[PDB]
Protein backbone atom coordinates (compact mmCIF):
# COMPACT_ATOMS: atom_id res chain seq x y z
CA UNK A 1 0.00 0.00 0.00
CA UNK A 2 2.96 2.31 0.61
CA UNK A 3 4.08 4.25 -2.48
CA UNK A 4 7.15 6.49 -2.44
CA UNK A 5 8.30 9.53 -4.37
CA UNK A 6 11.39 8.38 -6.28
CA UNK A 7 13.16 11.69 -5.66
CA UNK A 8 12.67 12.52 -1.96
CA UNK A 9 11.45 9.19 -0.60
CA UNK A 10 8.24 10.45 0.99
CA UNK A 11 5.10 8.30 0.91
CA UNK A 12 1.64 9.20 -0.39
CA UNK A 13 0.63 9.86 3.23
CA UNK A 14 3.38 12.50 3.49
CA UNK A 15 2.64 14.56 0.38
CA UNK A 16 -0.39 16.18 -1.24
CA UNK A 17 0.01 14.44 -4.61
CA UNK A 18 2.15 11.62 -5.96
CA UNK A 19 2.38 11.47 -9.78
CA UNK A 20 2.96 8.07 -11.35
CA UNK A 21 5.45 7.20 -14.05
CA UNK A 22 6.09 3.71 -15.52
CA UNK A 23 7.84 2.41 -12.40
CA UNK A 24 8.43 5.73 -10.67
CA UNK A 25 6.80 8.53 -8.70
CA UNK A 26 7.39 12.23 -7.99
CA UNK A 27 5.54 14.28 -5.38
CA UNK A 28 4.28 17.86 -5.51
CA UNK A 29 7.21 18.96 -3.36
CA UNK A 30 9.81 17.73 -5.81
CA UNK A 31 7.79 19.23 -8.66
CA UNK A 32 8.17 22.63 -6.98
CA UNK A 33 11.91 21.94 -6.91
CA UNK A 34 11.94 21.00 -10.60
CA UNK A 35 10.22 24.27 -11.47
CA UNK A 36 12.92 26.31 -9.72
CA UNK A 37 15.56 24.28 -11.58
CA UNK A 38 13.97 24.72 -15.00
CA UNK A 39 12.98 28.36 -14.48
CA UNK A 40 16.31 29.01 -12.73
CA UNK A 41 14.62 31.09 -10.03
CA UNK A 42 13.69 30.94 -6.33
CA UNK B 1 22.66 7.25 -21.94
CA UNK B 2 20.34 8.72 -19.33
CA UNK B 3 16.61 8.83 -20.02
CA UNK B 4 13.67 10.56 -18.39
CA UNK B 5 12.15 7.83 -16.25
CA UNK B 6 8.68 9.17 -17.08
CA UNK B 7 8.51 9.62 -20.88
CA UNK B 8 11.61 7.71 -21.92
CA UNK B 9 13.28 10.52 -23.89
CA UNK B 10 17.10 10.62 -23.72
CA UNK B 11 19.23 13.44 -22.33
CA UNK B 12 19.88 14.35 -25.99
CA UNK B 13 16.21 14.91 -26.82
CA UNK B 14 15.20 17.26 -24.01
CA UNK B 15 16.00 20.73 -22.69
CA UNK B 16 16.77 19.50 -19.20
CA UNK B 17 16.98 16.21 -17.34
CA UNK B 18 16.61 16.46 -13.56
CA UNK B 19 18.20 13.65 -11.53
CA UNK B 20 17.04 11.93 -8.36
CA UNK B 21 18.65 9.07 -6.34
CA UNK B 22 18.47 6.83 -9.43
CA UNK B 23 15.66 8.42 -11.43
CA UNK B 24 15.28 11.28 -13.93
CA UNK B 25 12.52 13.60 -15.11
CA UNK B 26 12.60 15.95 -18.11
CA UNK B 27 11.30 19.49 -18.57
CA UNK B 28 8.41 18.21 -20.67
CA UNK B 29 7.14 15.81 -18.03
CA UNK B 30 7.55 18.50 -15.38
CA UNK B 31 5.14 20.62 -17.42
CA UNK B 32 2.67 17.75 -17.34
CA UNK B 33 3.14 17.52 -13.57
CA UNK B 34 2.22 21.19 -13.29
CA UNK B 35 -0.99 20.55 -15.23
CA UNK B 36 -1.76 17.55 -13.02
CA UNK B 37 -1.05 19.44 -9.82
CA UNK B 38 -2.77 22.68 -10.83
CA UNK B 39 -5.64 20.78 -12.51
CA UNK B 40 -5.50 23.11 -15.52
CA UNK B 41 -4.50 23.09 -19.18
ZN1 LIG C 1 9.33 14.06 -3.56
ZN1 LIG D 1 10.06 13.13 -19.69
Amino acid sequence: KLLYCSFCGKSQHEVRKLIAGPSVYICDECVDLCNDIIREEI
